[PDB]
């Protein structure tokens, strides 16, 4: 039995940036554990030739530790991280955050994952057997290697890719024993989106139960049959894989855009070949529900554009000669009315330092509303604490956010995770007061 | 007396293309020194994390020495030139060539001089003495660092920088003693225009003396207040300086343009020189291998440069990336091209490889360029010389003549623009000799 994966390191305390990704203590990209509450003391080392950051993908620190972009060091410099984990047992990203730069240098490996454990959080899996990430990225090969040559055109739509791979693997296969599987699916492009589904070889759509999103688990498992997974999105689901073959597709749907590989069409992102009697392990109680959103007492506007060149949010961009500007002052408990312009495309849009409850979808595609599970148009991704949220065009998102005192004076991007739209600027600094 | 110029080596037999630049044989990014008809064996290895290929810019060798885009080597890969150097005299380049991947890996040091030899070339002058190599680049510093991130309308215009290097070194200075000096300009930036003068301390403009472009001597030296420099040109001139402070600058001119840090038509010191004592006149009047006279054309072919959308095209057609060996343009002979640049539009370096180009004609150009003009056709002293590498501004057009010899039929060269963002931009386009 083979299950690719990537390798664990049990805590971090020395990485270095190279151009082919993280190298943490000697090992490549390896997936990061930290226990809930511990102490995370973490020195990054800037072996590039441009200035980098790490940011903490969806961890509640402080700016210093986030870490904003105007701190991005030098070539040869380092930056000391410090701060205790405070966020639930989930399944967090660690990547640079340079402005301008970021985009290739994620794209050319610099991708490494976080998991938080809590009391429980295993559910009984373990990580390599039956625990299994499937980081889902899609590089685009010329000769056999991969190659970041954005063109204009590119740098508005996204920069997508000739081929998709499953934790760095063309074509990845993974061959298991026949059990229960949790499966914590991660997108790791720069722009690609997935509906992602589990056919059986004869066509059979095998369900998967959801468990946890980008900020920890939900209230309980939801039976789905597709989902979406835009970049930097999680979602963690249990799958039932008896001996036979199975398929992890992309399933087809209408990418609302304006390609070798289209976005929206169907193809093939791993092959399972299950064989023999694994292990069973039963799923129902999940260790912590997520807490209930706070009652917001502002609501806020913001609306996604395309200014002829440049993406804006509310009109604004990154003001790259001034990277402390404060775009939004901000304060409290507070509810984001978040509008994709219909002349437009999907934007995975994300907000640095606070997770976000989802409230509402309205005037989603209808490929959306049709996998929605509540009255307010909530997909079952949205029933769980979020920090990347997809908002297609045309379609309004509702968030509340909980803007506490303790991090006022500081300042927080929220950007789009298109990596192409963020690093030609359509990110801006949220301004604690 | 200090005069920083980049290291030599003569000949080069194994460079390294990496991030920081070529390392070749120990020194980073040196000037390669060869004589004509000698025979070049050089090894490029690959030690980046994507593909690249060297391309000897101005060389006339078949295209698998070129090198064609299309044989560009991953990372680890090594590749092989050999090739006879049959270009004359003068002052050449050695940078990236990867579609789409140019731009980031010259602007980030993979950059480097050729300096061809011929019979009494060097006029009396000595390297690194006074005969000093100026490679003017411009770079874009955040908290001191270089940092190549354009945006979507970057990568439309051009990357412009916030400071001007001259070989590396940011507000140059040179401390000479009082004598002639030969300064080979060249422009080693991804976009950036210069008007070059240089000044005395109290205003008055020195002459200079063209003797040179990027295809060798001129016919006679030509006298020169200012002269532009596109990405890509090279100008090498003569001037008389005595005891004082001199001041290489940037003139004045109209960027016809469509970050503002340093507007590309203001005015701004490049380096600086402090002339102090006496030392070596050297005389120069006969230049050495006059320039062979343009041949006769037997076919007119006109060629369109404009921004379709998002993409920059030549003749409505730009790079195709799926194709490398896409035969955009089949030549044949002896043609005389029509460069017409439209009104709506920029400056635009051209640049084709594989064949030298005589320049015959301006017409319609802008009255700052104009006023430069030393012929009744409109030609600048610099297109009085054998080029490869021309400007040519909105709304102008610009008639070379191209001898498509027999000696590289079946073969492929790129004819593209020299600005880096528009070549990484797709705007390049295969030229195939029948
Ligand atoms: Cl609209
Ligand atoms: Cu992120
Ligand atoms: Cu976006
Ligand atoms: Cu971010
Ligand atoms: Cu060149
Ligand atoms: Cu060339
Ligand atoms: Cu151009
Ligand atoms: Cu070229």
């Amino acid at each position: 039995t083979s299950a690719p994966v990537p390798p664990l390191i049990k805590e971090a305390t020395y990485i270095e940036a190279t151009a082919s990704g993280y190298m943490a203590e000697g090992v490549l990209n390896p997936t990061i554990i930290l226990r809930r509450g511990q102490r995370v003391d973490m020195t990054l080392k800037n072996k590039l030739t441009e200035p980098t950051i790490v940011h903490w993908h969806g961890f509640d620190v402080n700016w210093h530790n986030d870490a904003h972009p105007s701190f991005a060091i030098t070539p040869g410099e380092s930056y000391n991280y410090s701060f205790d984990v405070v966020n639930r047992a989930g399944t967090y990203l660690y990547h640079p955050h340079p402005h301008g730069l970021t985009a290739k240098q994620f794209y050319m490996g610099q991708l490494g994952l976080v998991i938080v454990e809590d009391s429980g959080s295993d559910l009984g899996f373990k990580y390599g057997v039956n625990d299994l990430p499937l980081v889902i990225s899609d590089r685009r090969f010329i000769g056999g290697a991969p190659v970041y040559n954005p063109t204009p055109m590119e740098m508005i739509a996204g920069f997508l890719g000739n081929a998709v791979l499953v934790n760095g693997i063309k074509d990845a296969v993974f061959k298991l024993s026949g059990g229960s599987y949790r499966l914590r699916l991660v997108n790791g492009s720069n722009a690609r989106l997935y509906m992602l589904s589990i056919v059986k070889k004869n066509g059979d759509v095998v369900p998967m139960r959801l468990i946890a999103v980008d900020q920890g688990f939900l209230a309980r498992p939801i039976e789905v049959r597709a989902l979406f997974l835009a970049p930097a999105e999680r979602a963690e689901v249990v799958v039932e894989l008896g001996e036979g073959v199975y398929l992890l597709k992309n399933t087809p749907f209408d990418h609302m855009h304006l390609e070798a590989l289209p976005e929206g069409s169907e193809y093939t992102i791993a092959t399972f070949l299950v064989e023999g009697k694994g292990e069973a392990v039963p799923v129902e109680a999940l260790p912590d529900p997520p807490p209930e959103p706070p009652k917001p007492t502002r609501t806020r506007r913001f609306a996604l554009s395309l200014s002829g060149m440049q993406w804006t949010i509310n009109g604004m961009s990154w003001n790259a000669s001034n990277p402390l500007f404060e775009h939004v002052s901000v304060e409290g408990v507070e509810l984001w009315e978040i509008v994709n312009d219909k002349a437009s495309m999907t934007h995975p849009v994300h907000l640095h330092g606070f997770p976000m409850w989802i409230i509402e979808r309205k005037d989603s595609p209808r490929q959306v509303a049709e996998l929605a599970v509540d009255n307010r148009g909530r997909l079952p991704t949205d029933l769980g604490l979020k920090d990347t949220v997809l908002i297609w065009p045309g379609e309004t998102v509702k968030i509340v956010v909980n803007f506490d005192a303790k991090k006022r004076g500081q300042l927080f991007p929220f950007h789009c995770h298109n990596l192409e739209h963020e690093d030609g600027g359509m990110m801006i600094n949220i301004a604690v007061k």
